[PDB]
C-alpha cells in the first residue's frame, strides 16, 4: 500500500547505516583469534558461534532501509558461499570497505557511475592478477594434500578424498554418508546428478547443509507441468502408504500443487521434494528418460495419452538415496537394471555415429558420462557415533575445498593474496580523477581482510600489512604463528575460486549500492 | 462515507507534491547513465532496478490527495507504454514538467484554461512537427534494422523479425515462444488474433509482461451474456478433469460468474479466463463462428435453444496456446481442419461477391484476412535454458518497438527529438497571453527528457542542450560517448509512435490537473 | 441515543457552512469553462469529471450538522433533476445564494418567517414572467431542433427523436438500446408504462443513469400485499433455473421479503426487481390484468383461492425486456398475444359506452392508450461499439431536454433566462419591510447561476450581468463567444421545465432552512 520513499544521499546512508551492522557483527569472526557472537535463540539456551555465516543468517535490522541495505549484502554475499563452499565473511567485510570509502568520495562530490567502472575495473585486473599467482593442483599427490589441509590436518580425510576423486575423475561425483562402524569405505554405484535445485525451501531437513535427503524414495517423472494436486491423489496417497518418500520430477510445479505441498511437509503428513527436469527443449525429454532408466520405472508424457491417474506403483522410479542443493538435484544408487542401463548408453553412442554436428556430439557424450560415471560414495568411519558425525562434517567441507582447487587452483590464505594483488595494480589508472579514486577505493578496500584478521589479534594492522605488501609471491603473515613466510608452505591457503568469488561478488553488490538514488518500501 | 475536500490552489499543490514524489523517483534512470531505484519487498532480498516501469508500479503514497495526484500521472503514463512498448518514464518526466511551470504560472494569476488551450496547441504542433522529422522504415532491410538496434545490437533478433514480417506481412501476427534447443525456428500456424482484453486481471500468471497464458487449452464459445455459474458446473468441472485450461468467449462475463473465476484462478481449482467476444451486433455473432471452425468446435447461442447444459466435451473449442493481453487475444494453433476452415473463408468470399457496399465489404475482406493469415511463430533458441529465456525476452522487445517503426517511423533517441522538435515552434503563438504562455510552458517542459538524461550523466544540462538546439535535423548527442553528430546513424532513436505517444499523454494529464479545482477523497 | 441539539443562530451556521462545501464544490463546474473536480475512488486511478451530479453525489462532510445542511439541499436539488433531467447544479448554486443572504437578513434581526413569504413571492412571480418568456415548441420542425442542440449539434440525434415521437406522439413512450452496427433502427413494439419506481435502489445495475433493467425477464403479476419469501420459494427458485430474471408487480412488498431479495441482488442468487402495482383501488385490481393481458401469463389474487405455490411457470408473465427508475417502470415487448390484446381493448371501449360519469371516462380512455399505445424503440447505430455506446448516451439525454420543451417550451440558457425574470420584477413589493428583503435577496439570488458562469470564465460578473439586464427577451451572453446577443437564435437554450425547477426547488429548501430553529442530531 503506502510506500515510503528516500532519495540520493538520505537514501544512502541508510543502506550503509545498515550494511555496516550486518559487517561488524560477522567480521569478529575473522580467521583465529576470531571471537564469539552469541545468537539468543527463541527458547532454550543462546548458541555461541564463531561462523560468519551463522551469524548473518540470523541478522535483520528493524528499519525498513537499514534493512535493505544488510539484506543486499547477503543476497550476493551468500552467493559466493555457494559458489565455492566458502567465502562470505569475506565477500562481506569487503563490501562494507568498498562501500564505505566509496559513498564517501560520492559525499566528496565525485561521480557514481565512474566510482563504479573504475572499481569494477581495478577488480577485472585483480582478478587475472591472480589467477597469476594461483598455484596449480592436479596430481592427486596435491588432491589429498589440500583436502587434508582443509580439515585441520587430518591426513585421513585427504587421502579418502583422493581415492575417490581417483574413481570417478576430477569431474566426476563424490558423496558422503554415515559409516556403518570403525573403517571407511568407498564405492560407486550407478547413479546420476543434475543441475537442478529444490523448487521451494522447506523441503529442506539438513539445515546444517541447507539441503533435502530422502532414503530409498520414489521418483516421479513426468514430463508436463503441473499445478493442480487433483492429478496427484491417486499416485500421491498411494505413497503415503509405503511410507516411502516421493521426488517429483516434472517440467515444473506451480501454485496450487507446489503450495499444498510444501504445507504437507511441515505437517508430516508425506514427505515428498520436487524438482524441474534437467535442461529444456526435446533434449529435456531425453533427459527425463535417462533418469527413468537409471532408476527404473518410466515416464508419464501427454505425448501418449498416459495420464498421472493410470499409473500404478511400478510405473514408478526408484532409488536408495536423493539430495537436493539450492541448485543441484543428485541420486545416489538407481534399482535400474544394471543391464538395462548398458542398452540405453548403446543407443546413445550409436546416435554419435550420426552426429551431423559438434554441439550435437558434446552434448550426447556428455550424457553418456553422467549416465555412465555412476557416483562416488564415501561412508565416513569413526569409534564413537559422535566421533563420526563430526569426521563426516570434515570430510563434506574437505571435499569442497577439494573441487575448488582442482578447478582454479589455491593461493595464500589469511587475506595475503587479496593484499598482494592489490599492491600489484599500484600502476592502474582510469580515464579520469573519478575512476582513478574507483580504481584507489578498491584496492584500497582489499586490504580489509587482512587487517581484521590482524585487528582481531589485537596486533598492528598497518606495521603487518605494509610487511606483507613489501615482499612478493605469496609472502604472507600466518597469524596463527605471527611468523611472516610463504603462506601455502605453512598450509595457510584458500581455493583461488573462493578468494575470486568473495571479491567479485562484494564489488558487484558494492557497485549495484554506490549507483542507488532512490528506495522504495513499506510505511512501518 | 464522511470525505475530505480541497479546493483550487490549496487542492492543487497536494497532486504536484504528491506526482513529485513519483516523477522523481521514476526519472532518475533516465539514459544508460541512469540509477538504481532499490524496491524493497515484503520478504526476502530487496529488487535493485533501473526500469522506470517497475518503480512506479510500487509508487502509491500515504496522503489521500497527495496520492492521487501521483496515480494521476501513473493511469495515462501507461497509457503510452501499453500503444507503443514504451515510453512511460518519458511521458512522466514531461508531466511533471508541464504541470510544475503550469501551476506555477496559475498562482501568477493567469486563467488555466487558456494555459491548457495554449498547451495543447504547442503540442498538437509538435506532433505534426514530428511526424516530419520522421524517418521512414517499410523495406524489409529497414526492418532488420531496427529490431536489431532495439536488442544491445544482436544481429541476429533483427533479421529473425525481419523474416517473420516476411511470411505475414507488417500487419501480420507475430509470436514469440521458447526454443526447443539451439537454433531459432520459425513458421506460421493457423490462428488468430481480435482487439479484446483479459476481463479482469488476477487471471494474469506472467506479470512479467502483463499477460494470460494458456497451453493447449479449451476455448468456450457462447453467444450471450454470463453472470451466474450455475450454468457453467456441467461443462467446467468436466474441465477440471484433463487438466486443460479453458477460455470462455461470450458476449460477456458479469458478477457471480466472474467474481467467482477470479476467485478460483488464486485458489488453483481449475485456471481459467475469459474475455468478451469481438466486435458487436449480428458481425460478433458472425465472428464467434469463425473462432468456432478456425478453432474446431462450436458456438452455444440462445437463438436456437442451445443451453450451456446440454454441451458435452467435443461442443467445445481447443487451440494449442492462447495469449491474453490488457486489450488483445491472440489464438494459436488451432484443431480446426484445415480442410474446414478453407471452405468458410469460401462463403465470406462468395459474400464480398454480394457486396452492396463500400464498408460492408472492407470489414469482410478483413475478416478473411484474420481467419487465412495465420499466426508467425518465432522460438527463440539458444546454448543454455538461460541464455534462451533471456533472448526471448530481447525478440519480445525488439518485436514491439519494430512495429512501431513500422507505423510511424523512427525519430532521434536521447530526448533529442523533442527538443528540436521544440526548437522550432519558438515562433508559435495563440489568442492571448494566458495561451502564449500555455505555449512557452510546453516548450520549455519538452527539454526535461534530455536535461535529465544529460544530468543523470554528470553533465551540464544547459550547455549539451543549447548545442543540440543549435544544430538541425536528427543532430543530437549520444550522451553514452559524449559525442554529437547525427542520433540516427549513430544508433540512438525511438520509434515515433512512442516519442508521439509520451508527449500527447502527458499533456492530457498535465492539462487535466492544471484545470482542477476539487479535489474529494476519503477520511483518514 | 444521547443526542446533541443546536438552537437557532448557532445551528444555522453550522448548516451554511455545511452546504457552502456543497454549493462551491459542484459550481466550478457550472458552464463552459468549468473546472474539473477530481473524485478520489477507494482504489484504482481517480476520476476526473466536470458533472456536477457525481460530484454532489460524493459530498458528506464530518461535522454531523453540517452534513444535515449540505445533505438538505442535495435531497432536493436532485429532485429538480429528476424532474426534468437536468438542473441541479443550478438549484444549488441558487439555494447557495438565497440561504446566504437570508440568513444574513436574520441575523439582521428581521423576521424569519417573513423573509419566507417575500421569497417565496418573489418566486412565485418569477414563475408566471417565465412562462411568458417561454419560446413554444410543438411542430416536429422544432423537437427535432431542440433535441439537436441537446446534443453538441448532432443534426441525426435531433431527427431521431423527431420520427419516434412521430409515431407514438409527444405524450407516446420512447426507448432507446444498443443498436445491431451501423446504421439507426426505430419502431414500435407493444409494451407499456407506469409510474412506479424500484421498491429500492441496489437493485438498480446501470448506476449511469441509476436505474434497473433486465433482458427477457418474468413478470410476476400477483394482487396482495408480500412480506413473506416463504410463499415465493416454489415460484422463484423455479426462476433461478432458466436464469430469466424475475420482475414481482403486486399491491406491495414489505420486510422480510423484501429485505431478503436486496440482499440476493448483491450475492448474485438470482437478479429479481420488484415494484409497486400501478394506481389503487379496484382500478389497480384492473390495471394488474391489463399488465398480465400485455405480457401474457396471468394474476394471483386471493379474491379467488389463487396462492402463489398454486402457480407453475406459465401463470407467470413475460416481456423482452423491462427498465425501472427512481418512480417509473416500462415494459417493452410482451409476448402477449397482439389478438388477445385487442380483444381486451375492446371490453374497455365498450365500458365507455357506459360511462355514467366524465372522471371515469377519462381514466378509461387513458387506460386504452397504455395499453394501445405501444412503445417507441430506437436503436442507436454507429461505426464501432465504443461510438456507438456513445452516441446512445447522448440520444438518451436529448430525448429527455426534448419531452422538457414539448410540455413547457424553451428559454435562454447559459442562466440569463432567470437574470432576465429578476430584472422585470424589481418593482414587486409585500407586505413589509422584511418581505421586500425577502423579495429583494431571492431577486438579488437570481443572478448567481450567470455570474458564476461569467466568472467560471475568467470574466469581470458585472459588467457582464448588468449588459444582460440591459436588454430584453432573449437578449443574452453566449459565454462560450464573449459576444451577446439572441441566446435562443445562437443555440444557447434550457427547456423552461429545468429554470422553473431548479428554481422552485432551491427556493424550496432555502425557505426551509431560513426557518428553522432547531437541530437534532447523533452525539460523534
Amino acid at each position: 500500500a503506502a510506500k515510503d520513499v528516500k532519495f540520493g544521499n538520505d537514501a544512502r546512508v541508510k543502506m550503509l547505516r545498515g550494511v555496516n551492522v550486518l559487517a561488524d557483527a560477522v567480521k569478529v569472526t575473522l580467521g583465529p583469534k576470531g571471537r564469539n557472537v552469541v545468537l539468543d535463540k527463541s527458547f532454550g539456551a543462546p548458541t555461541i558461534t564463531k561462523d560468519g555465516v551463522s551469524v548473518a543468517r540470523e541478522i535483520e535490522l528493524e528499519d525498513k532501509f537499514e534493512n535493505m541495505g544488510a539484506q543486499m549484502v547477503k543476497e550476493v554475499a551468500s552467493k559466493a558461499n555457494d559458489a565455492a563452499g566458502d567465502g562470505t565473511t569475506t565477500a562481506t567485510v569487503l563490501a562494507q570497505a568498498i562501500i564505505t570509502e566509496g559513498l564517501k568520495a560520492v559525499a566528496a562530490g565525485m561521480n557514481p557511475m565512474d566510482l563504479k567502472r573504475g572499481i569494477d575495473k581495478a577488480v577485472t585486473a585483480a582478478v587475472e592478477e591472480l589467477k597469476a599467482l594461483s598455484v596449480p593442483c592436479s596430481d592427486s599427490k596435491a588432491i589429498a594434500q589440500v583436502g587434508t589441509i582443509s580439515a585441520n590436518s587430518d591426513e585421513t580425510v585427504g587421502k579418502l578424498i583422493a581415492e575417490a576423486m581417483d574413481k570417478v575423475g576430477k569431474e566426476g561425483v563424490i558423496t558422503v554418508e554415515d559409516g556403518t562402524g570403525l573403517q571407511d569405505e568407498l564405492d560407486v554405484v550407478e547413479g546420476m546428478q543434475f543441475d537442478r535445485g529444490y523448487l521451494s525451501p522447506y523441503f529442506i531437513n539438513k539445515p546444517e547443509t541447507g539441503a533435502v535427503e530422502l532414503e530409498s524414495p520414489f521418483i516421479l517423472l513426468a514430463d508436463k507441468k503441473i499445478s493442480n494436486i487433483r492429478e496427484m491423489l491417486p499416485v500421491l496417497e498411494a505413497v503415503a502408504k509405503a511410507g516411502k518418500p516421493l521426488l517429483i520430477i516434472a517440467e515444473d510445479v506451480e501454485g496450487e500443487a507446489l503450495a499444498t505441498l510444501v504445507v504437507n511437509t511441515m505437517r508430516g503428513i508425506v514427505k515428498v521434494a520436487a524438482v524441474k527436469a534437467p535442461g529444456f527443449g526435446d533434449r529435456r525429454k531425453a533427459m527425463l528418460q535417462d533418469i527413468a532408466t537409471l532408476t527404473g520405472g518410466t515416464v508419464i508424457s501427454e505425448e501418449i495419452g498416459m495420464e498421472l491417474e493410470k499409473a500404478t506403483l511400478e510405473d514408478l522410479g526408484q532409488a536408495k538415496r536423493v539430495v537436493i542443493n539450492k541448485d543441484t538435484t543428485t541420486i545416489i544408487d538407481g534399482v535400474g537394471e544394471e543391464a538395462a542401463i548398458q542398452g540405453r548408453v548403446a543407443q546413445i553412442r550409436q546416435q554419435i555415429e550420426e552426429a551431423t554436428s559438434d554441439y550435437d556430439r558434446e552434448k550426447l557424450q556428455e550424457r553418456v558420462a553422467k549416465l555412465a560415471g555412476g557416483v562416488a560414495v564415501i561412508k565416513v568411519g569413526a569409534a564413537t557415533e559422535v566421533e563420526m558425525k563430526e569426521k563426516k562434517a570434515r570430510v563434506e567441507d574437505a571435499l569442497h575445498a577439494t573441487r575448488a582447487a582442482v578447478e582454479e587452483g589455491v593461493v595464500a590464505g589469511g587475506g595475503v593474496a587479496l593484499i598482494r594483488v592489490a599492491s600489484k595494480l599500484a600502476d592502474l589508472r582510469g580515464q579520469n580523477e573519478d575512476q582513478n579514486v574507483g580504481i584507489k577505493v578498491a584496492l584500497r578496500a582489499m586490504e580489509a581482510p587482512l587487517r581484521q584478521i590482524v585487528l582481531n589479534c589485537g596486533e598492528k594492522p598497518s606495521v603487518v600489512a605494509n610487511t606483507v605488501k613489501g615482499g612478493d609471491g605469496n609472502y604472507g603473515y600466518n597469524a596463527a604463528t605471527e611468523e611472516y613466510g610463504n603462506m601455502i608452505d605453512m598450509g595457510i591457503l584458500d581455493p583461488t575460486k573462493v578468494t575470486r568469488s568473495a571479491l567479485q561478488y562484494a564489488a558487484s553488490v558494492a557497485g549495484l549500492m554506490i549507483t542507488t538514488e532512490c528506495m522504495v518500501t513499506d510505511l512501518p
